[PDB]
């Protein structure tokens, strides 16, 4: 009844891109939604790292000393694109610092260390099941989880389930209030998403996001919570893929899809 009250030209956008775009956006005030390929599976890529940090925060509700626990690691832990953790190789970092780095810089070594702490891909999947997400699956470690093979359900979710879970974790009751605000603050501090959903969001609105970029099959994504002033927040997810391994991803297409979603919800921006 409240889904796609206003049609938007997502099909033309994905056709110009040369692939598939999946969008699910929720107006948390009215419950109205914009939905396009929203129940199709798309590779998570590094977007799993946001949910990983939420899982760490959930564990910290039962383990008061978890976030400040110091974690030391060897050079063998430093995998490509570890911009924060490489600066602390000789010192270690706390669990909270690793979580912030995984969210805000997409730090690979940090994410691997935290994934191990949680019991691996199955442990993160179990956390997502515990909040009612039956779609999400993480199956592999980095960097193998970025393969983005057409038709492969490993390491995928849907735009809808990503949005639904993001809403539960940032605005709902899945985390206790201090942990919820910490998750929001990490998302707000993200540095890797300026050309994605954020590029569709006016500068005077608050926003947090987590990106993912697989590097193959035109596969990249972003999810965000957006606080337009004077109305309820919007939660949305934009995921892309394309048929050929060497197809390029596009940040501009993600931003454009986010703009269409806000327009479809009647959010003036």
């Amino acid at each position: 009844m409240l889904t796609n009250l206003v049609a938007e030209p997502f099909a033309k956008l994905e056709q110009d891109f040369g692939g598939s775009i999946g969008v699910y956006a929720m107006d948390t005030g009215s419950g109205a939604t914009v939905s396009y390929r929203a129940e199709e599976r798309f590779p998570l890529c590094s977007s799993f790292k946001g949910f990983l940090a939420a899982a760490v925060l959930a564990r910290s509700q039962q383990q008061a000393d978890l976030l400040d626990t110091p974690i030391r690691y060897g050079k063998n832990a430093l995998v490509p694109w570890s911009p924060i953790s490489e600066k602390y190789l000789t010192t270690g970092m706390t669990v909270a610092e690793l979580s912030a780095a995984a969210v805000q810089y997409s730090d690979n070594a940090a994410a691997n260390l935290l994934l191990k702490e949680l019991g691996g891909p199955a442990g993160l999947t179990a956390f997502m099941r515990s909040i009612g997400d039956t779609t999400f699956r993480l199956d592999r470690w980095q960097l193998e989880l970025n393969s983005a093979i057409p038709g492969d359900a490993r390491d995928t979710s849907s735009p809808r389930a990503v949005t639904e879970s993001l809403q539960k974790l940032t605005l709902g009751s899945a985390l206790a209030a201090p942990q919820r605000q910490q998750f929001v603050d990490w998302l707000k501090g993200n540095t890797t998403g300026n050309h994605r959903i954020r590029a569709a969001v006016p500068a005077d609105w608050a926003v947090g996001d987590k990106t993912g970029t697989c590097g193959v099959y035109g596969t990249a994504n972003d999810y965000a919570v957006v606080w337009p002033t004077g109305r309820a927040p919007i939660v949305l997810a934009v995921y892309t893929r394309a048929p050929n391994k060497d197809d390029k991803h596009s940040e501009a297409v993600i931003a454009a899809a986010a703009r269409l979603a806000l327009e479809g919800l009647g959010v003036n921006g």
